């Protein structure tokens, strides 16, 4: 069973604005989507030095990029310490609020796009390329889930019954129809030269 989700309207706005803008400069998606894995990741490296149990689900901290051509799909897939449902239902929603006010604000005063990771919210770049994400992810209290949104304002919660994950997101990016050099692996590998050198974690990208 399927739960549907209005999200906060401040949200729904900065989604739309995102949507409509007219801005060249798309490839920032990749490394907000790729920061936030590399402070997932970095979660659960600390919580781990308190509590060696915690990478029971998992011991290696890594990111993927793994492009599917025949899916029209750019997974970012991640081993950090994943979301609650409480986190997708409540709180992601709770703590960006101030995010999108203040992102909203400064792009009148003349700030751009690249610049919404500055705010806590640049997950929501991903639908500068993506028309409809989905995310799996399993946090070690929790059972694994799937969100899903193709902006409108709501958003779906599931439980998902997939590919058991051990703990971690993946963030699937369902890509525009005219998006799809980023499925392309000299692409990928630019980006990611380019905004993303200095991760430190391992990322791999797949090839197809
Ligand atoms: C806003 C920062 C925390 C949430 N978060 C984010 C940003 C984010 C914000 C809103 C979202 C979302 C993801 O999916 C659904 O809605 N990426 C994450 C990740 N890879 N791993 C973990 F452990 N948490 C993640």
């Amino acid at each position: 069973e399927v739960e549907t989700f209005a999200f906060q309207a401040e949200i729904a706005q900065l989604m739309s604005l995102i949507i409509n803008t007219f801005y060249s400069n798309k490839e920032i998606f990749l490394r907000e989507l790729i920061s936030n894995s590399s402070d997932a990741l970095d979660k659960i490296r600390y919580e781990s030095l308190t509590d060696p149990s915690k990478l029971d689900s998992g011991k290696e901290l890594h990111i993927n990029l793994i492009p599917n051509k025949q899916d029209r799909t750019l997974t970012i897939v991640d081993t950090g310490i994943g979301m609650t449902k409480a986190d997708l239902i409540n709180n992601l929603g709770t703590i960006a609020k101030s995010g999108t006010k203040a992102f909203m604000e400064a792009l009148q005063a003349g700030a751009d796009i690249s610049m919404i990771g500055q705010f806590g919210v640049g997950f929501y770049s991903a639908y500068l390329v993506a028309e409809k994400v989905t995310v799996i992810t399993k946090h070690n209290d929790d059972e694994q889930y799937a969100w899903e949104s193709s902006a409108g304002g709501s958003f779906t919660v599931r439980t998902d019954t997939g590919e058991p994950m051990g703990r971690g997101t993946k963030v699937i990016l369902h890509l525009k129809e005219d998006q799809t050099e980023y499925l392309e692996e000299r692409r990928i590998k630019e980006i990611v030269k380019k905004h993303s050198q200095f991760i430190g974690y391992p990322i791999t990208l797949f090839v197809e």
